[PDB]
């Protein structure tokens, strides 16, 4: 079926050093918005949450219709062949993240577990020093190279305390176990507008919401 | 005034053989719309003629209104004080293009005088094999570093006579000599939707059409 | 001390299909020179296995003196302190890999458990149809952009049997549990000239053999 | 002849502000050594003058020997069929720098004509607040994709004052009217090992030094 609802396990290291995640979230894969509430299995992170915010769940694209019919990822999830994620993530000031998503499915639950690794972050930038503010609205691009494959690029940045946005180039793969359907293949590029809000009191408990919105022309 | 008329003088090299061109247009201010013809002041071009399609007048962006009000462009037409272009372009082969677009105006015409290079395209590459086929549709990324300055981003793709997607690499500044309004910098990112296409039926003489739209939210 | 054995096992996906090998090398520590045999744990691999030797033990810095003493890595296993590698490789089709290289040690033995993970390969790209013929010469730079990191960068390219040489972006952190010493930090770049071979008659069993050196100053 | 003297002519704009100076230089062919003295023919340059050492002559590489002969630029210089120098250079906060270094030859004379254009330097930025302090020593890398060209490339780092590097990705072709000898062709890759040294104490009066050595081996 389409997803009603998911848990996330996120965890890997920025920095070195070791960071561990886990919660659970709704969405409505008819309209592709999703909400996640999170906390820390130890203590609060040692970095922005904010660099999480693309890792969470952009993060279960099952709940993202495309315009005509499901997208390649809620078809992937009806006969749970399924799909991996691999994205790298190049930061301005030579900062980078990999991370690497994965997913099980028991009907209309998605259980993820991503692998997130970041290093390279000055100790005084922003991330390290929780200054990023909010992460902008982006229009994701897909190309699809091959019928098992999804290129995603964007630029995505932040605003930051000091008024400055902080950049990065954005890089990712979607590979599927079996081929995207021809009514998929057909209409490229795809492009993906989404929006997220972050609220957390502490670095240790997250709320996340997003609003994705697939469009090929305007 | 807003545009009514333009020309272009667009010329430079390509793998170290220079190229030159001139041709004239019109657009449609209120609604992001241009067309060009333009032809070889030599003999035909080398290359394809689809690599000069984002020179060509996206190129003219005195024709793009903004979604509440004039473009940060047009503004500064409006005053004549006016903006240039820089921009440089990295192809997947490892080519590269670098250019510089600058303007005069007379009233409701615009004069462009680009200066397009482009080395390192293999001589088996599509580019100068002409096996280029059209500029896919894209969305346009602009943020404004300061009251003086666009950075636009973009991930350029073509299709092919062989299937596969030709892919670059875009990044832009835009560079004013009067501050854009305080109602353009607030609304950041601003995307623009761009669709073009390209006739020739020789290397020599071209007619070009573009449309663009932008958009703040969807 | 300083090493004269080594142990691997390196593990991963490409284009989402998972590969396991395991072996055991030696090295010159006084010299920057190592070998290692590796062998599938299942079947062949299913890709080049010239896009796993820059992975192979550059993999084993432990073996890499520097000019005027020991490395920072050399140092770093002397008192078990240790550090993490994480790269990211972006391959001029489009494929990228990303990595995390993990060690433990036991006297003069290193092991090491590297995860290597590659998308986007085309199916008739160079790495899916085993046009690698040999990975080129580099020269690696680092830099230290605080006390516990190494930013490391090269374009790496190998020879092909189209008779032209497949690129990729390398960058690469080294994150240090303890500070390096005042005397590595003092010099800057520091550069690694590094000469690889790859022997192998089957895709399941490799002989990997390398040189390093370090300089700074010609 | 191999060259004894230069001239530069170096123009352009910085942040769409116009810029041009001219100076005087010799070299010793046999070493890959240069110096050249510069003037602004207006007022002192309004941007670091360490964002122009790299196009300051590496800049004449007619200067640089290779390690059993001529270079493919010396040789070129001899029959004066020349070569032309395109390149690109994205900065780490955003910023660009695109140049085209085309020469004349009379006898053992040089004449250079270099554009240089820099767009996007933050006015708070490193170049625009005069925090660069050195040009990090380097390694340039080259491969040659066809006869007549050369792709180079390096991480190009500054040392500033506020304690950190301020970085560059460098990329540029070299396109030759005339094939390399076979006896390039066959040694690849190629590097280059390149010190400078700028004196100045006022920003229109400059003085250059530079030091390359290739090397395919160690």
């Amino acid at each position: 079926p389409l997803p009603k609802t998911h848990e996330l396990h996120i965890f890997g290291s920025f920095n070195g050093v070791k960071f561990d995640m886990v919660g659970e979230g709704t969405g409505n894969p008819n309209e592709g918005s999703e909400e996640l509430k999170l906390k820390s299995t130890n203590g609060p992170l040692k970095f922005s949450p904010y660099i999480l915010v693309p890792h969470l769940g952009y993060g279960f694209n099952q709940y993202l219709p495309f315009p005509d019919g499901m997208s390649p990822f809620q078809a992937a999830m009806q006969d749970e062949s399924g799909y991996q994620v691999h994205r790298t993530l190049q930061y301005e000031d030579g900062a980078f993240v990999t991370a690497n998503l994965r997913y099980t499915y028991e009907g209309s639950h998605i259980k993820g577990e991503f692998q997130v690794i970041g290093t390279g972050f000055p100790p005084d930038g922003p991330v390290m020093t929780n200054k990023l503010t909010a992460l902008d609205w982006s229009v994701v691009k897909f190309v699809y190279p091959n019928d098992k494959t999804i290129l995603s690029t964007f630029d995505k940045t932040y605003t930051t305390t000091d008024g400055k946005r902080y950049q990065c180039t954005f890089r990712e793969n979607n590979t599927f176990a079996k081929p995207m359907a021809a009514d998929i293949l057909q209409k490229q590029p795809m492009f993906i507008f989404h929006k997220t809000e972050l609220q957390h009191s502490n670095n240790a408990e997250l709320t996340f919401k997003e609003k994705q919105t697939a469009f090929s022309d305007m």
